[PDB]
């Protein structure tokens, strides 16, 4: 398949064609990531939603595959959903799917029932219900067959939440080593609060325990995740729960967005630590401070030091509307997961992983340093659209603001921002002249998050720009900023930008990065 099309990413994984949403089936079995994902087979909006299928070997370079889980009644009327989920190597056959000594590995997802009917396995469902169901594979993840005689395995919210049979969703099931049971988290997505289950056998589930609301509640929670991370650079641990809300995301955004809460897991009760959540319904910790960053999962599969999300980069305000053809959407950057204490605190550090030597060498395209880079504008470079650009620089310098152009036409009227405030302590994304901005009133806009300086007064940023994307990863990771961009083709300019006074201790280095596709 030809992926050169504008706006389409190089090293971001979109679908050939249509309609992608959220991040489905993260697993990595026997050397191969599998990314499924929302997915209509049918257009390219929302609708006829399906798990599609990608395959990697290092989360770079991805081959797409056949529908994995095609809505039932497809090309016709639709009887059910697949809406998201998550996916497990069953490697001792809990399950009993098992087949000539081939383990399977399970899919649990929502099944969505737009008619009320009587399924196989005897169960009567109503109008719009959401439960939860498993499917299973016997051959790598390939082809998937429904567990009709039983689905769904969930099927009502717990009490005394009956009534929200329609928003009940997002299973992340999982593995539990201490108490060897399986575990799954689900989202009672309008009361802002998670069920969690535990299983010996993915078919039979026991409510536990809930967990929220806390913090962020402006929006449904969805996605929700639990996983043991390392802390600094010793052998203590945290857990994590990511969930996300739409809208209500990060302050200086309009929508959809990802937030997280540090604490402890027992196997049943998830414990939040005392300084994760904050009075009110509004503060929280935000896994990432731009506005796409959504639905973010983690791998199943993968040991304490190697974990992995994947988040959809894209935002449900506009994300109809972004002007992308054949296919709408891209996956973020994968977000290598740990915390280090910052500022007193365990926070979330996020490391892009992709097998960058694969498609970028060192050699930079463009280096520079300035002991005091100048007031006003270096000369234009030419970087074309797909590159890093890694910034260092005093947190004293005089000036107000240091920041980079990217993907800017000639004369500097299109161009996306990222920089630095020396008096808030704030990295910057301005795409307010970022290319077409004019399908969505909240589209031009500047975006914000904290970011310190580290122990020697020096600020970091590493910045990736791709197609119609930037993402910012600043200092070690702790703060993250992810913002679509849609430039014209001529925009594949950059310079340096000090506005207000000089910039001091200045290191720039820009290197090109090559498709994956
Ligand atoms: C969910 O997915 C379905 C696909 O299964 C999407 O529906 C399709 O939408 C596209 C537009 O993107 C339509 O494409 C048009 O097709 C025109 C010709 O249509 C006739 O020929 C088709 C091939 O034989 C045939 O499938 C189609 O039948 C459909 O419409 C009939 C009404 O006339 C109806 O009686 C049938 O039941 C059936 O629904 C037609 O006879 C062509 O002239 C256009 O150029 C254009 O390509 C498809 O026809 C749609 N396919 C179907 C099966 O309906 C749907 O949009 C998706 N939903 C969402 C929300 O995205
Ligand atoms: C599959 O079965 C194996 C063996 O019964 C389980 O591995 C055990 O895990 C416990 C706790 O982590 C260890 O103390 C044991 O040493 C392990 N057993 C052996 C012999 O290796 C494993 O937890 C089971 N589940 C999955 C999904 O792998
Ligand atoms: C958040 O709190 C405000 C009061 O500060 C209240 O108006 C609003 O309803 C709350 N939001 C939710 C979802 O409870
Ligand atoms: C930028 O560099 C070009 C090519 O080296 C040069 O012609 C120009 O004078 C430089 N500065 C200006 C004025 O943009
Ligand atoms: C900048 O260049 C573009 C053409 O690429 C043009 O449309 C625009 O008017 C120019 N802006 C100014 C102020 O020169």
């Amino acid at each position: 398949f030809n992926y050169d099309q504008p706006y389409r990413g190089q090293y971001h994984f979109s679908p050939q064609k249509n309609w992608m949403n959220d991040p489905n089936g993260l697993l990595y079995h026997n050397g191969t990531y599998h990314l499924f994902f929302q997915y209509n087979p049918g257009g390219i909006e929302w609708g006829n939603i399906s798990w599609g299928h990608a395959i990697s070997e290092d989360l770079t370079h991805w081959e797409e595959k056949p529908v994995a889980l095609l809505a039932r009644g497809f090309g016709s009327d639709v009887t059910e959903m697949y809406f998201s989920g998550s996916a497990v190597a069953d490697v001792n056959n809990t399950s009993g799917f098992g087949k000539d000594g081939k383990t399977p590995l399970v899919a649990m997802y929502t099944s969505y029932y737009p008619v009320a009917q009587t399924l196989p396995s005897g169960q009567t469902v109503q109008e719009d219900q959401q439960s939860q169901s498993i499917a299973y594979s016997l051959d790598d993840g390939l082809t998937w067959t429904t567990y009709d005689a039983a689905n769904p395995v969930i099927p009502n919210p717990p009490s005394p939440y009956e009534a929200e049979y329609q928003n009940f969703r997002d299973p992340f099931v999982f593995w539990h080593d201490e108490s060897q049971k399986w575990v799954v988290v689900t989202s009672i997505a309008e009361l802002h609060k998670l069920a969690i289950y535990t299983s010996d056998n993915l078919k039979d589930w026991k409510l536990v325990s809930e967990f929220g609301p806390y913090n962020a509640q402006g929006g449904v929670w969805e996605c929700p995740g639990l996983v043991k991370l390392p802390l600094d650079s010793g052998n203590s641990t945290k857990w994590v729960i990511t969930s996300g809300l739409n809208p209500g995301g990060p302050p200086g955004t309009v929508g959809s967005g990802t937030q997280y809460f540090v604490g402890e897991f027992d196997g049943t009760t998830f414990t939040p630590d005392a300084d994760t959540v904050y009075p009110g319904n509004s503060t929280a910790n935000w896994m990432d401070w731009g506005p796409d960053f959504y639905a973010a999962a983690g791998y199943n599969g993968l040991s304490l030091n190697d974990h992995v999300h994947i988040g959809w980069m894209n935002n449900w305000q506009y994300g109809a509307n972004i002007p992308t053809y054949p296919w709408r959407s891209a996956m973020a950057i994968p977000r290598h997961m740990a915390l280090k204490t910052i500022g007193s605190k365990a926070t979330l550090v996020q490391q892009p992983q992709e097998a960058w030597s694969s498609i970028s060498n060192k050699r930079p395209i463009y280096s520079r340093t300035f002991k005091t880079l100048s007031e006003g504008s270096t000369n234009t470079t030419t970087t074309g659209e797909t590159f890093k650009v890694d910034l260092s620089f005093s947190a004293k310098s005089k000036a107000s603001t240091f920041a980079i152009a990217l993907r800017a036409s000639a004369n500097f009227t299109e161009q996306t921002l990222v920089g630095y405030d020396f008096a808030k302590q704030q990295i910057f994304l301005d795409r307010t002249h970022s290319g077409d901005v004019s399908f969505d009133e909240t589209f031009a806009s500047v975006y914000h998050g904290p970011l310190t300086p580290d122990s020697t007064g020096v600020v970091k940023l590493s910045i990736f720009v791709d197609r119609s994307s930037v993402e910012v990863f600043g200092g070690q990771g702790e703060t993250t900023l992810t913002a679509q961009i849609f430039p014209s083709s001529d925009a594949v300019h950059a310079r340096l930008a000090s506005t207000g006074g000089t910039t001091e201790d200045v290191r720039a280095d820009i290197y090109k990065i090559a498709s994956t596709w």
